[PDB]
């Protein structure tokens, strides 16, 4: 990695790492390869270790995509994020359709167990539980909450936990970028309470999807988010509506300010592969140059 790259100098300021999203198909277009390769110290699949992805029926798994992603980032000596394992928008519908609460547990546990089992040993982090909270702090209503009930967080995190002892387990939720916000401090209370009950959730990832300005609000929400006891909690899939250097230096010093707070993870490489392109949301522009936000970002690490 460049010695002025992101994640090297994040790393020298005490953090694991500088990351970012990707997959199969961008790792062979354009100079993501080589941006991730000089600049980035983790990579996390966009899509390929979905359920969707890899269990499009059941018991029947697929794995070319994340065998790829996991592959390169072993080759390149980068860290390997995986997820999200328990998540109610990438779903198969013979998993939505399962009525019986027996059955959908069952699936679910074999579903985390064969993913971590395939990779054990060779993930940093695992996203165990995704999206889990209404906006309000009321645990969201999907088939999972619907069939088994509340359990099933707990549930899912000591299958995990028994998979792969060596991976960092976290659940994930967006909208925790206000430490006002209902949500955020909804999860707070929750997750010091399953901690309480034994439940090895070692982290909360803030997925960090900004609009312009909120950058400020993280210096505050984050430190709340370390405040439920989690051995660690991170900034997850950052991207920042106009990419303002104000925005995304706010991001980073929260990281700085915040002890347990282990890295950053940012969406994407180049802005017009962005879901929201037209908001030019990321840290490289369309011909992979670095934004002013990186350079920002740099000179903030730097000193």
């Amino acid at each position: 990695e460049a010695a002025q790259s992101v994640d090297q100098l994040i790393k020298a300021r005490g953090k694991v790492y500088f990351g970012v999203a990707t997959d199969q198909n961008r790792l062979t277009t354009g100079k993501n390869a080589a941006i991730i390769q000089a600049d980035f110290g983790m990579v996390w699949p966009e899509n390929s270790m979905q359920w969707d992805a890899t269990e499009p029926s059941q018991g029947n798994f697929n794995f070319a995509g994340a065998d790829y992603l996991v592959n390169w980032a072993q080759q390149n000596g980068k860290l390997i994020g995986g997820g999200c394992l328990v998540w109610h928008s990438q779903l198969p519908s013979w998993v939505s359709s399962i009525t019986d609460k027996n059955t959908l547990t069952n699936v679910m546990k074999n579903h985390i167990t064969t993913l971590m089992t395939r990779y054990k040993g060779k993930i940093r982090t695992w996203d165990v539980v995704g999206e889990a909270f209404n906006e309000d702090g009321s645990l969201r209503q999907t088939v999972f909450l619907n069939v088994i009930g509340e359990d099933y967080i707990p549930i899912a995190f000591q299958t995990a936990r028994a998979a792969d002892p060596n991976a960092k387990l976290y659940i994930m939720d967006y909208n925790l970028d206000s430490a006002s916000y209902p949500k955020t401090q909804a999860i707070v209370n929750r997750v010091k309470q399953w901690r309480a009950a034994g439940v090895p959730i070692d982290g909360i990832g803030s997925q960090t999807h900004l609009s312009a300005g909120q950058g400020a609000g993280v210096l505050q929400a984050l430190p709340l988010l370390a405040s439920a006891g989690t051995p660690e909690v991170s900034i997850l899939m950052l991207d920042v509506a106009g990419a303002s250097p104000t925005d995304y230096v706010n991001v980073v010093n929260a990281c700085l300010n915040v002890q347990s707070c282990v890295g950053i993870t940012v969406m994407g490489v180049a802005d017009p592969d962005s879901w929201r392109a037209s908001t030019t949301p990321l840290l490289f522009d369309g011909n992979f140059n670095p934004k002013p936000a990186y350079n920002a970002i740099v000179q903030d690490l730097q000193q």
